């Protein structure tokens, strides 16, 4: 028997603006996870949103900051013509045409506003700890709620003390946007968005050490000032492709023999497999879960540019069409489709 | 009776960064052990440190290198911005808000500095001998001021000449992350650097003889040693767990039906031990260093003949003789920040006013 569910987007910028980070790939590959099951997904999101195929609503309004103020003790913050806030009201009106509503937001206030809607309300956790005041209102709707929170990753999960109470449904991609590759150029791949600490230093002084080029994707919102400024590594040795469609993604990243994960504190990842391509990633956090240590990839000591090197090394002995396999044994929508239902269709009853 | 502490932390890296060798274990726990019995610690560290519950000043500088110019008669050295200088100068100036500083740092300069504070000074020796400088220093030390230095292992205080007139308080850990595991799977555990030299071999070839998978927790830094354990082994016989944090490792380690360590005895003390056991995890591990004042023979595991492995494999084939509730018995009976913080005020306790 089918449901109506409601997707709220991330509040810290638009669907396809780069800005709103992994919930970008995530939210619109788990509303298709669902609507492949019979069921209506719509989406609620800031203006300037796109979303291809979906039933889309926008709002327009200030993009909530990422910005930790004061460490753990930054309090949450709702500027004037908020965009999160219309959101949520603009879902509360609408409350009654769906079955459940699905937040995506890492903010306070769709947590503080559970119990104030009739319709169920779960949250699916992008990030780890990172907040006493974003700690305490999951923890709080955890309590109220059991049940109603889930995470991408264990080790996201274990950076909160609760984090045995929380729901993981893993990660997956729409694997038919994606094809295999099974013979790279040499050359290195490097996915994210470009700013300072994303680990993109690393990446590029561990492919110059190696002698290979290396090729990045992702959105450009330091630009070019924080960009043209690592030109102190040369054109010799990084090479911007952009920020692109998934289909240029996948196209340009499966030319690459490797992917460097070189972050600080999971699609991603993952869009290297369905490309066939190994992933050469710090053993800290989501990587640790994705990845089989020197099958699919290489997990090596972070912070160790010796390693990341040897690791380049070693990449033609790993086979890109394992790395395929394991996307697809792993990864796939259907499959994530399922455990969606596992979780949110006890929030029903 | 409550007191002030003020623990002045290892130069040699920060708290919390992987790189302060064994004080960056033993300084947070040793710290719950006062501060579970009321008492107040406050700690001054070298500069990215990171050490949650605890007031913690920060200390800028270069950090004190372990590297020996030329052997024992290598003299103390202070580098310019030295973090060790600037620590014991921050701790001086705020010494009257405390009844007592615990040094942690292995280093000439806090041993000769204690006649010139008038709060009094411990001193925590982490390590044995291994210069005429320092040696001295202690030596000093303990002449003016009896009682004011500890060890961790007989092992390490006998390699001084004054070793018995150190005060040994063992080891501890945080046993509450620590959970006791009753039912493990049929697996063996190993714990380290998966790197060559660290004994690994010798591991997987034994469990691969007795019939059990070895998981094995540590950092990989290069990839092809890897291949080359798959080559020489076969693709199994060794499964990567992960570098993981303290909650994670415990988890899985609690799993394993014995730990085995095979470390260089340069690399044989001794922390990892007292995991295993208080997962209820028994610990087969060469008979030499930090395991031989961990492990009870036949009763929390078996020390074994090293470099051998029928001895390895004889020892996996008794794991079933011993008790896992009684390795965790022994872990708290012996390792718990409650044994220690008894053992700490019965040492620091008779050096104040």
């Amino acid at each position: 028997t089918a449901h109506r569910f409601l997707f709220v987007s991330t509040p810290v910028g638009p669907l396809g603006s780069g800005r709103g980070g992994g919930v970008e790939l995530t939210l619109p590959n788990l509303a298709k996870a669902l609507t492949q099951r019979g069921h209506q997904v719509s989406v609620l999101a800031p203006a300037g949103s796109v979303l291809p195929d979906l039933p889309l609503e926008t709002v327009p309004g200030t993009w909530q900051s990422t910005a930790q103020s004061h460490g753990r003790a930054t309090p949450a913050e709702i500027p004037a013509e908020s965009v999160l806030a219309r959101l949520w009201d603009r879902a509360h009106q609408q409350q009654a045409d769906f079955d459940l509503i699905l937040n995506f937001a890492y903010d306070w206030l769709p947590l503080y506003l559970t119990p104030f809607f009739k319709t169920p309300v779960a949250h699916l956790i992008s990030m780890g700890s990172l907040s006493e005041v974003m700690d305490q209102a999951i923890a709080t709707s955890l309590d109220r709620y059991p049940g109603s929170i889930a995470v991408h990753s264990l080790a996201q999960a274990a950076t909160f003390p609760f984090g045995d109470r929380c729901l993981c449904i893993g990660n997956a991609l729409d694997l038919a946007a994606y094809g295999f590759n099974p013979e790279p150029e040499p050359v290195l791949g490097w996915v994210g968005r470009i700013a300072p600490e994303k680990g993109l230093e690393d990446a590029i002084q561990a492919a110059q050490q190696a002698g290979l080029p290396l090729r990045v994707w992702g959105a450009l919102t330091e630009p070019d000032y924080w960009q043209r400024l690592q030109q102190q590594f040369g054109d010799r040795a990084v090479s911007y492709q952009g920020f692109v469609s998934t289909d240029e993604l996948q196209r340009g990243l499966g030319r690459c023999q490797g992917l460097l994960m070189t972050p600080k504190w999971g699609n991603v990842a993952i869009e290297a497999l369905a490309c066939g391509l190994p992933v050469i990633a710090y053993a800290r956090g989501g990587p640790l879960e994705i990845i089989e240590q020197g099958k699919s990839g290489w997990l090596v000591e972070p912070d160790q540019q010796a390693a990341l090197v040897n690791a380049i090394g070693q990449l033609s002995s790993l086979d890109r069409a394992y790395c395929r396999a394991q996307a697809e044994a792993r990864f796939s929508l259907a499959a994530m489709g399922q455990r969606l239902e596992a979780w949110l269709l006890p929030l029903l009853s």
